[PDB]
């Protein structure tokens, strides 16, 4: 499914990590705010703000991008609630005149980073817990901190 022949959509039985992404931007009285997060079911590994002006859609793939790199090696399982980003992780080709080139072309090389991948697409349960967990960080990070240009 995709560039990389062995991704799935369903859960590895013996995956190393099981891990939940977000990618957020909120109009603060007029300004964007935008900020990004990898977490475990309970748990922040990684979050932080992004420059201004950085789209949701943008964001998605950075959080996405940056679980895919921190499991390198090892078996994931990825959750995401953006179609986009699951979308783009199946893309085969593209041109030059696409929205966040920069940013797919890093999902893209990525995505053979993990020894064993699965990205899936999204309630009280474990995975309910774990996409809100990921969704508040990224908001908390966009809103309370300072990103690291502009
Ligand atoms: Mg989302």
């Amino acid at each position: 499914h995709g560039t990389r022949p062995d991704l799935t959509d369903q859960p590895l039985p013996d995956a190393d990590h099981t891990w939940y992404t977000d990618g957020s931007s909120l109009l603060q009285e007029g300004q964007r705010k935008a900020g990004a997060a990898v977490t475990t079911e309970t748990e922040v590994i990684w979050a932080k703000a992004l420059p201004a002006g950085t789209s949701a859609q943008r964001a998605e793939l950075i959080a996405l991008t940056q679980a895919l790199k921190m499991a390198e090696g090892k078996k994931l399982n990825v959750y995401t609630d953006s179609r986009y980003a699951f979308a783009t992780a199946h893309l085969t080709s593209e041109g030059k005149e696409i929205k966040n080139k920069d940013e797919i072309l890093a999902l893209l090389k990525a995505l053979f980073l993990p020894k064993r991948l699965s990205i899936i697409h999204c309630g009280h349960s474990a995975e309910a817990r774990g996409n809100r967990m990921a969704d508040q960080a990224a908001r908390k990070a966009a809103i309370t901190e300072t990103p690291d240009t502009s």
